[PDB]
Formats: structure tokens, C-alpha cells, sequence
């Protein structure tokens, strides 16, 4: 569901930074062993070359331009190394400002993602709210209602349907009370 | 204004059902009474 996957790409974002800052650490360690590289090679040079200065006045000159050329040798490799290193120095600047390029990236991303699920999330509330108060060409509480009095207005009608034959007979036996009526407005009248 | 406005439906719905069921409850009872009282037609205790 959308929900979970955008989750799952922030939780993918937090892995991708950490993978990044080791890798950093992977180029930086190279820088580091480089420098340490560089540090020995330009001791071995003078060093052998010490040894080659005496050896000019001692014993066999010979064999100093052996320790020379070894030397010579060596200084190619360093002047080597000290290619890689310009290739390394360019390249750990570029992942700098990647990771720098990707953690605003991440920032926005997170941000939005955020301010996204809150303003939908608020958006449908507020709908089922209108939808429930609402009820747009139907409602079923009033419908309900309506059931019941349904049931009052029949009860109504049957209540006065009780009333209906309760009067029809009566006429006659009504008839004998009114003359009995008269009777007592007779007595008002010897009163008076 | 959508709360206040669903607090008035219920406010009059909840005060009708309430004199609805009261008006037509009342209703029945009299009616009852009323043909318990008048055997229209027929009365069983005469029979009797």
C-alpha cells in the first residue's frame, strides 16, 4: 500500500546516507594510505642514496649506481603514485558535494513526504465529516425516522378507526339520554 | 459552522422523536380506553 512504501523509501533514504559515509570513509582511507605511501617512498630515496654518497669514495664505486638505480627505480614509483593520488583527490571532492546533492535530496524529500501524508490525511477527514453530516440525496436517520412514524401515523388512523364504528351505534341510545337531559334543565326552569 | 449547523439537526430531531413518541403514546392509550369503555358493536361482559 502507498502508505508503506513511502514510509519504506525514508527508511531507504537513512540506509543510503550511512552507505555513503563509509564510503567516504573508503576514499578518505585511501587519501590517508596514500599520504603514508608518499611519506616512506621520499625516505627511501634520500636513504639509499646516503649510503650510494659514501660508497662513491669507498671500496667499489660500482656498486653505489646499483643502489642508485634502485633508488631511480623506486622514485618511478612514487612519481606513479603520485598520479593515482591526483585521481583520488579529484574524485573525493565529486563524492563530497554528491553526498552534500543527495542529503538535500533526502531533506526534501522527507519534508514533503510529511507535509503530503498530513494534508491528504486531514483532507479525507474533513470529506467523511461532510459526507456523514451531509447525507447528499439520502440520509438514513431520516429514513428511520420516517419508519416510525409511519407506525405513529397508522396507530393515528387506527386509533380514530376505533373512534369510527365507536360512534355509529350510539344515535339511538344517545336519543334516550337527551330526553332524560331535558329533565334536569326542566328542574332549573321550577327553580327559576 | 458544519458542527453547529449538525447541533441544531440534532438538537430539534432528539426534542421531536422525544413529543413524537410522547403525543402519539398518549394517542394510543385514549384510544385504547375509548373501545374498552364503549364495546361499539358488541360488549362481552353483557354477553357474559
Amino acid at each position: 500500500d502507498p502508505e508503506k512504501v513511502l514510509e519504506q523509501a525514508v527508511i531507504d533514504m537513512q540506509e543510503d546516507l550511512v552507505q555513503l559515509r563509509q564510503a567516504v570513509a573508503r576514499t578518505i582511507a585511501e587519501e590517508k594510505r596514500t599520504e603514508q605511501r608518499l611519506n616512506q617512498d621520499t625516505q627511501e630515496a634520500k636513504k639509499w642514496e646516503d649510503r650510494a654518497k659514501l660508497a662513491l669514495t669507498n671500496g667499489e664505486e660500482n656498486l653505489a649506481r646499483e643502489a642508485l638505480a634502485r633508488k631511480k627505480s623506486l622514485t618511478d614509483t612514487a612519481a606513479a603514485y603520485q598520479t593515482q593520488l591526483a585521481q583520488q583527490r579529484t574524485m573525493s571532492e565529486n563524492l563530497r558535494r554528491n553526498l552534500a546533492a543527495l542529503e538535500a535530496k533526502i531533506s526534501e524529500a522527507k519534508t514533503k513526504k510529511n507535509m503530503l501524508q498530513a494534508r491528504a490525511k486531514a483532507a479525507k477527514a474533513n470529506a467523511e465529516l461532510q459526507q456523514t453530516l451531509g447525507g447528499l440525496g439520502t440520509s438514513s436517520a431520516t429514513s428511520a425516522f420516517e419508519r416510525m412514524e409511519n407506525k405513529v401515523l397508522d396507530m393515528e388512523a387506527t386509533s380514530q378507526a376505533a373512534g369510527e364504528l365507536a360512534g355509529f351505534g350510539i344515535e339511538n341510545q344517545f336519543a334516550q339520554l337527551e330526553a332524560s337531559s331535558g329533565v334536569e334543565d326542566e328542574l332549573a326552569a321550577l327553580k327559576a
